[PDB]
């Protein structure tokens, strides 16, 4: 289990509310304030789930195997509504759980603004909007289209040997899909308003 | 943490591993299908031994064992697909976006069936342009299960006021399962690909 995860008394799942002010959440503030700094940060909190660590942890170590190097992981953004927080921090994203243009996976977004729209971070019925940091495993990526249910073929006389994931512009991507289990940890949770 | 008895790969990551008639291995595995699919006759049997699936499936297989108290929580059950499915299913497993709608929907999942009977129905275990059929025999994290619903993404929660707390499978009967639901990548293993014929 990583170093910064604090002890959780011999359990597997525990939301660690961030101290504002010390590194770690210095760091995530301004990942967030990059694109969102019109907003108000109430928390940020760190996902120490031990079951969806372990399995993304054997995704990424196959991933940098398959693919003979590393650089196949990219801090990303998703919102999502307050009914749904509670899933992802037990059992992380779900592609059968908005528009899917460039396919039938989990979205994630480069800048928090895009993540920070109503459609995708729903405001509670007190006003709140909550927004995960995400490792997502992109690896080697594609342009998307409609109606995928996996990434494409790497090479279509090899139709089994996949891309990673897909993304609505392969020079300059914003949004990146993943259509696979535990190819994203939800690391933190950012609560936060209008 | 491959398991000893499979062959030797040579730093490959993927080899399907013919049995031989005779050896305990390929017995039970025609025992287990005879008992139900008498009328057909197996062409061969294959162990799909796919080290990056198996690595997956083992990881959740502990997860499960360690959340559950002292359950079997994985049963050996049956799966037919079309030819054009088992490159895929080979390398990747079963993927719940390709699914079919089954004939009694119990969620929106993968199926598998405790009968090799049902698994040979030409719905599922298509006849391909040669005439064989392709029926897997799969390990599946069943865990803890109840009835399903036709509405059902996920296996439903335990308890209402809980809603991520889930059951890890349903089925269609609690007192006579034939059939499991599995909602989740790296819950079932393919194992063994048995080719068939009239
Ligand atoms: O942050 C997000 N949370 N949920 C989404 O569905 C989502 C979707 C998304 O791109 C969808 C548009 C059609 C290309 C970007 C971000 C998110």
């Amino acid at each position: 289990l990583p170093e910064h995860w604090t002890d959780m008394n011999h359990q597997l799942f525990c939301m660690v509310q961030l101290e504002p002010g010390q590194s770690e959440y210095n760091t995530i503030k301004d990942k967030f304030t990059r694109t969102c700094s019109s907003y108000a940060i109430e928390k940020i909190e760190r996902i120490q789930n031990a079951f969806l660590w372990q399995s993304y942890q054997v995704k990424k170590r196959q991933m940098d195997i398959k693919n003979d190097h590393k650089n196949n992981e990219r801090l990303l953004f998703h919102g999502t509504d307050a009914d749904s927080v509670p899933y992802v921090n037990q059992h992380g994203f779900n592609r059968s759980c908005n528009a899917v243009s460039y396919g039938k996976g989990t979205y994630f977004a480069v800048d928090a603004s895009y993540s920070a729209k109503d459609t995708y971070s729903k405001p509670d019925s007190n006003g709140r909007k909550h927004m995960y940091v995400v490792r997502v495993l992109t690896g080697v990526f594609t342009k998307g289209r409609a109606g995928l249910v996996t990434p494409p073929p790497k090479n279509p006389h090899n139709p089994t040997d996949l891309f990673d994931s897909v993304t609505n512009n392969t020079r300059s991507p914003k949004l990146f899909v993943v259509f696979f289990d535990n190819q994203a940890y939800p690391e933190y949770l950012i609560t936060f308003t209008a």
